[PDB]
Protein backbone atom coordinates (compact mmCIF):
# COMPACT_ATOMS: atom_id res chain seq x y z
CA UNK A 1 0.00 0.00 0.00
CA UNK A 2 1.13 3.44 -0.95
CA UNK A 3 0.58 6.52 1.22
CA UNK A 4 0.90 10.21 0.37
CA UNK A 5 3.13 12.36 2.58
CA UNK A 6 2.44 16.09 2.51
CA UNK A 7 4.97 18.49 4.04
CA UNK A 8 5.76 22.17 3.51
CA UNK A 9 2.77 22.98 1.30
CA UNK A 10 3.76 19.94 -0.76
CA UNK A 11 2.39 16.46 -1.47
CA UNK A 12 4.11 13.31 -2.73
CA UNK A 13 3.20 9.65 -3.14
CA UNK A 14 5.17 7.05 -1.18
CA UNK A 15 5.26 3.25 -1.34
CA UNK A 16 6.64 0.59 0.99
CA UNK A 17 8.51 -0.84 -1.98
CA UNK A 18 10.45 2.41 -2.36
Amino acid sequence: QCRRLCYKQRCVTYCRGR
